[PDB]
């Protein structure tokens, strides 16, 4: 459950990121800084709602939002997207729509680490983070 996530991340590899950023259309500018940077994601519980703060040298990110609630998210490549964030067996699905289009994330706990798979039609990214000290 979300019990499993609540803790700080940090990024140690990330498998097809460029590849799906562009996919995306990130921006050039905003692509090679996120191939470079290994952002820290801190994952608690406000009350009822999930807090996901993101460090990064590229940009400081923050979202809140309930399970199944939808809620308006601008990302850290400056898209202004519907969201939504719900448990799917012990995993958690994000998914985000904007101008026609939609992009998801599944957030896994496999073998202690964090597993987080960004998918964007048939192109997939897998980034990996370990559990740090909070
Ligand atoms: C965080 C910056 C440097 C990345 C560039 C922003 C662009 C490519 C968008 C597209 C997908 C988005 C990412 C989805 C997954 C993660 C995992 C983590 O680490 C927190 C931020 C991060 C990385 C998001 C930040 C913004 C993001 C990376």
């Amino acid at each position: 459950m979300v019990e499993a996530f609540c803790a700080t991340w940090k990024l140690t590899n990330s498998q097809n990121f460029d590849e799906y950023m562009k996919a995306l259309g990130v921006g050039f500018a905003t692509r090679q800084v996120g191939n470079v940077t290994k952002p820290t994601v801190i994952i608690s519980q406000e009350g009822d709602k999930v807090v996901i703060r993101t460090l990064s040298t590229f940009k400081n990110t923050e979202i809140s939002f309930q399970l199944g609630e939808e809620f308006d998210e601008t990302t850290a490549d400056d898209r202004n997207c519907k969201s939504v964030v719900s448990l799917d067996g012990d995993k958690l699905v994000h998914i985000q729509k904007w101008d026609g289009k939609e992009t998801n994330f599944v957030r896994e706990i496999k073998d202690g680490k964090m597993v987080m798979t960004l998918t964007f039609g048939d192109v997939v990214a897998v980034r990996h983070y370990e559990k740090a000290a909070a």
